[PDB]
């Protein structure tokens, strides 16, 4: 772990490094939230903001140093501080943001800033691609309803790493966590659709556990069975 003024930053493969920032919220405690960084070619792609615009340009900062790439674009995963409460910082360096279409209609309520381009998704879950322009290596699949109705998922192609975002809890999780934005019915089935459309990943990554193997899916699913 590396840790760069109050953020800390793990390199998951020769070019996936997962961020990690911290928000001392009143009577939950100091929480980690967790995305990605992934080198493409001579561009950097970014999964999520850090929880505040400060946090946000200390992870561009990071990048600069270690990476000394330009940021291509952003993809948040959806409408929640610790996935989008660092919008204005990427907007501020010039980067290109994508959202869900539903995170966008709903960062104004949640009190984010929306990302500039709407995500739409097929039936089946897979991103519409030309919503996705220039995506390169990041497969966004849209798994249903859980953790929040918006909720996004991503694989790394070329890697075994698949990013689960809030949906995804590790497998010794003892809850689901925060459920006030979740859709308890099909929590369950999305957790197990983010798994079936990233088959061959060994490395789950998620916001608020650090990476695991596949049983963070099959325990946050059965941990789901029991919401219904
Ligand atoms: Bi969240």
């Amino acid at each position: 772990d590396q840790r760069f003024g109050d953020l800390v930053f793990r390199q998951l493969a020769p070019n996936v490094w997962q961020h990690t920032s911290y928000l001392d919220m009143p009577g939950f405690g100091a929480v980690a939230s967790n995305g990605l960084i992934v080198r493409d070619g001579g561009r950097v792609l970014v999964v999520d903001t850090a929880w505040t615009d400060d946090q946000t340009a200390q992870i561009l900062n990071w990048i600069k140093q270690e990476i000394n790439l330009p940021v291509a674009l952003a993809v948040v995963t959806h409408a929640h501080q610790d996935k989008m409460g660092g919008m204005d910082a990427l907007h501020a360096a010039g980067i290109a943001t994508y959202a869900n279409a539903l995170s966008n209609q709903l960062a104004p309520q949640e009190g984010m800033v929306a990302a500039q381009h709407s995500l739409t998704f097929a039936a089946n879950g897979w991103v519409e691609p030309a919503t996705a322009p220039n995506f390169g290596p990041l497969k966004v699949f849209y798994p249903g309803p859980g953790h929040t109705s918006d909720n996004i998922t991503v694989g790394i192609d070329g890697t075994d790493i698949a990013f689960g975002g809030c949906l995804i809890k590790d497998s010794k999780a003892k809850s689901l966590g925060n459920l006030g934005d979740a859709d308890t019915e099909h929590y369950a089935a999305s957790a197990r659709a983010f798994g079936a459309a990233f088959p061959k990943a060994s490395m789950i990554v998620m916001s608020h556990s650090a990476p695991d193997s596949r049983a963070a899916i099959t325990h946050t699913a059965r941990m789901a069975d029991k919401l219904r």
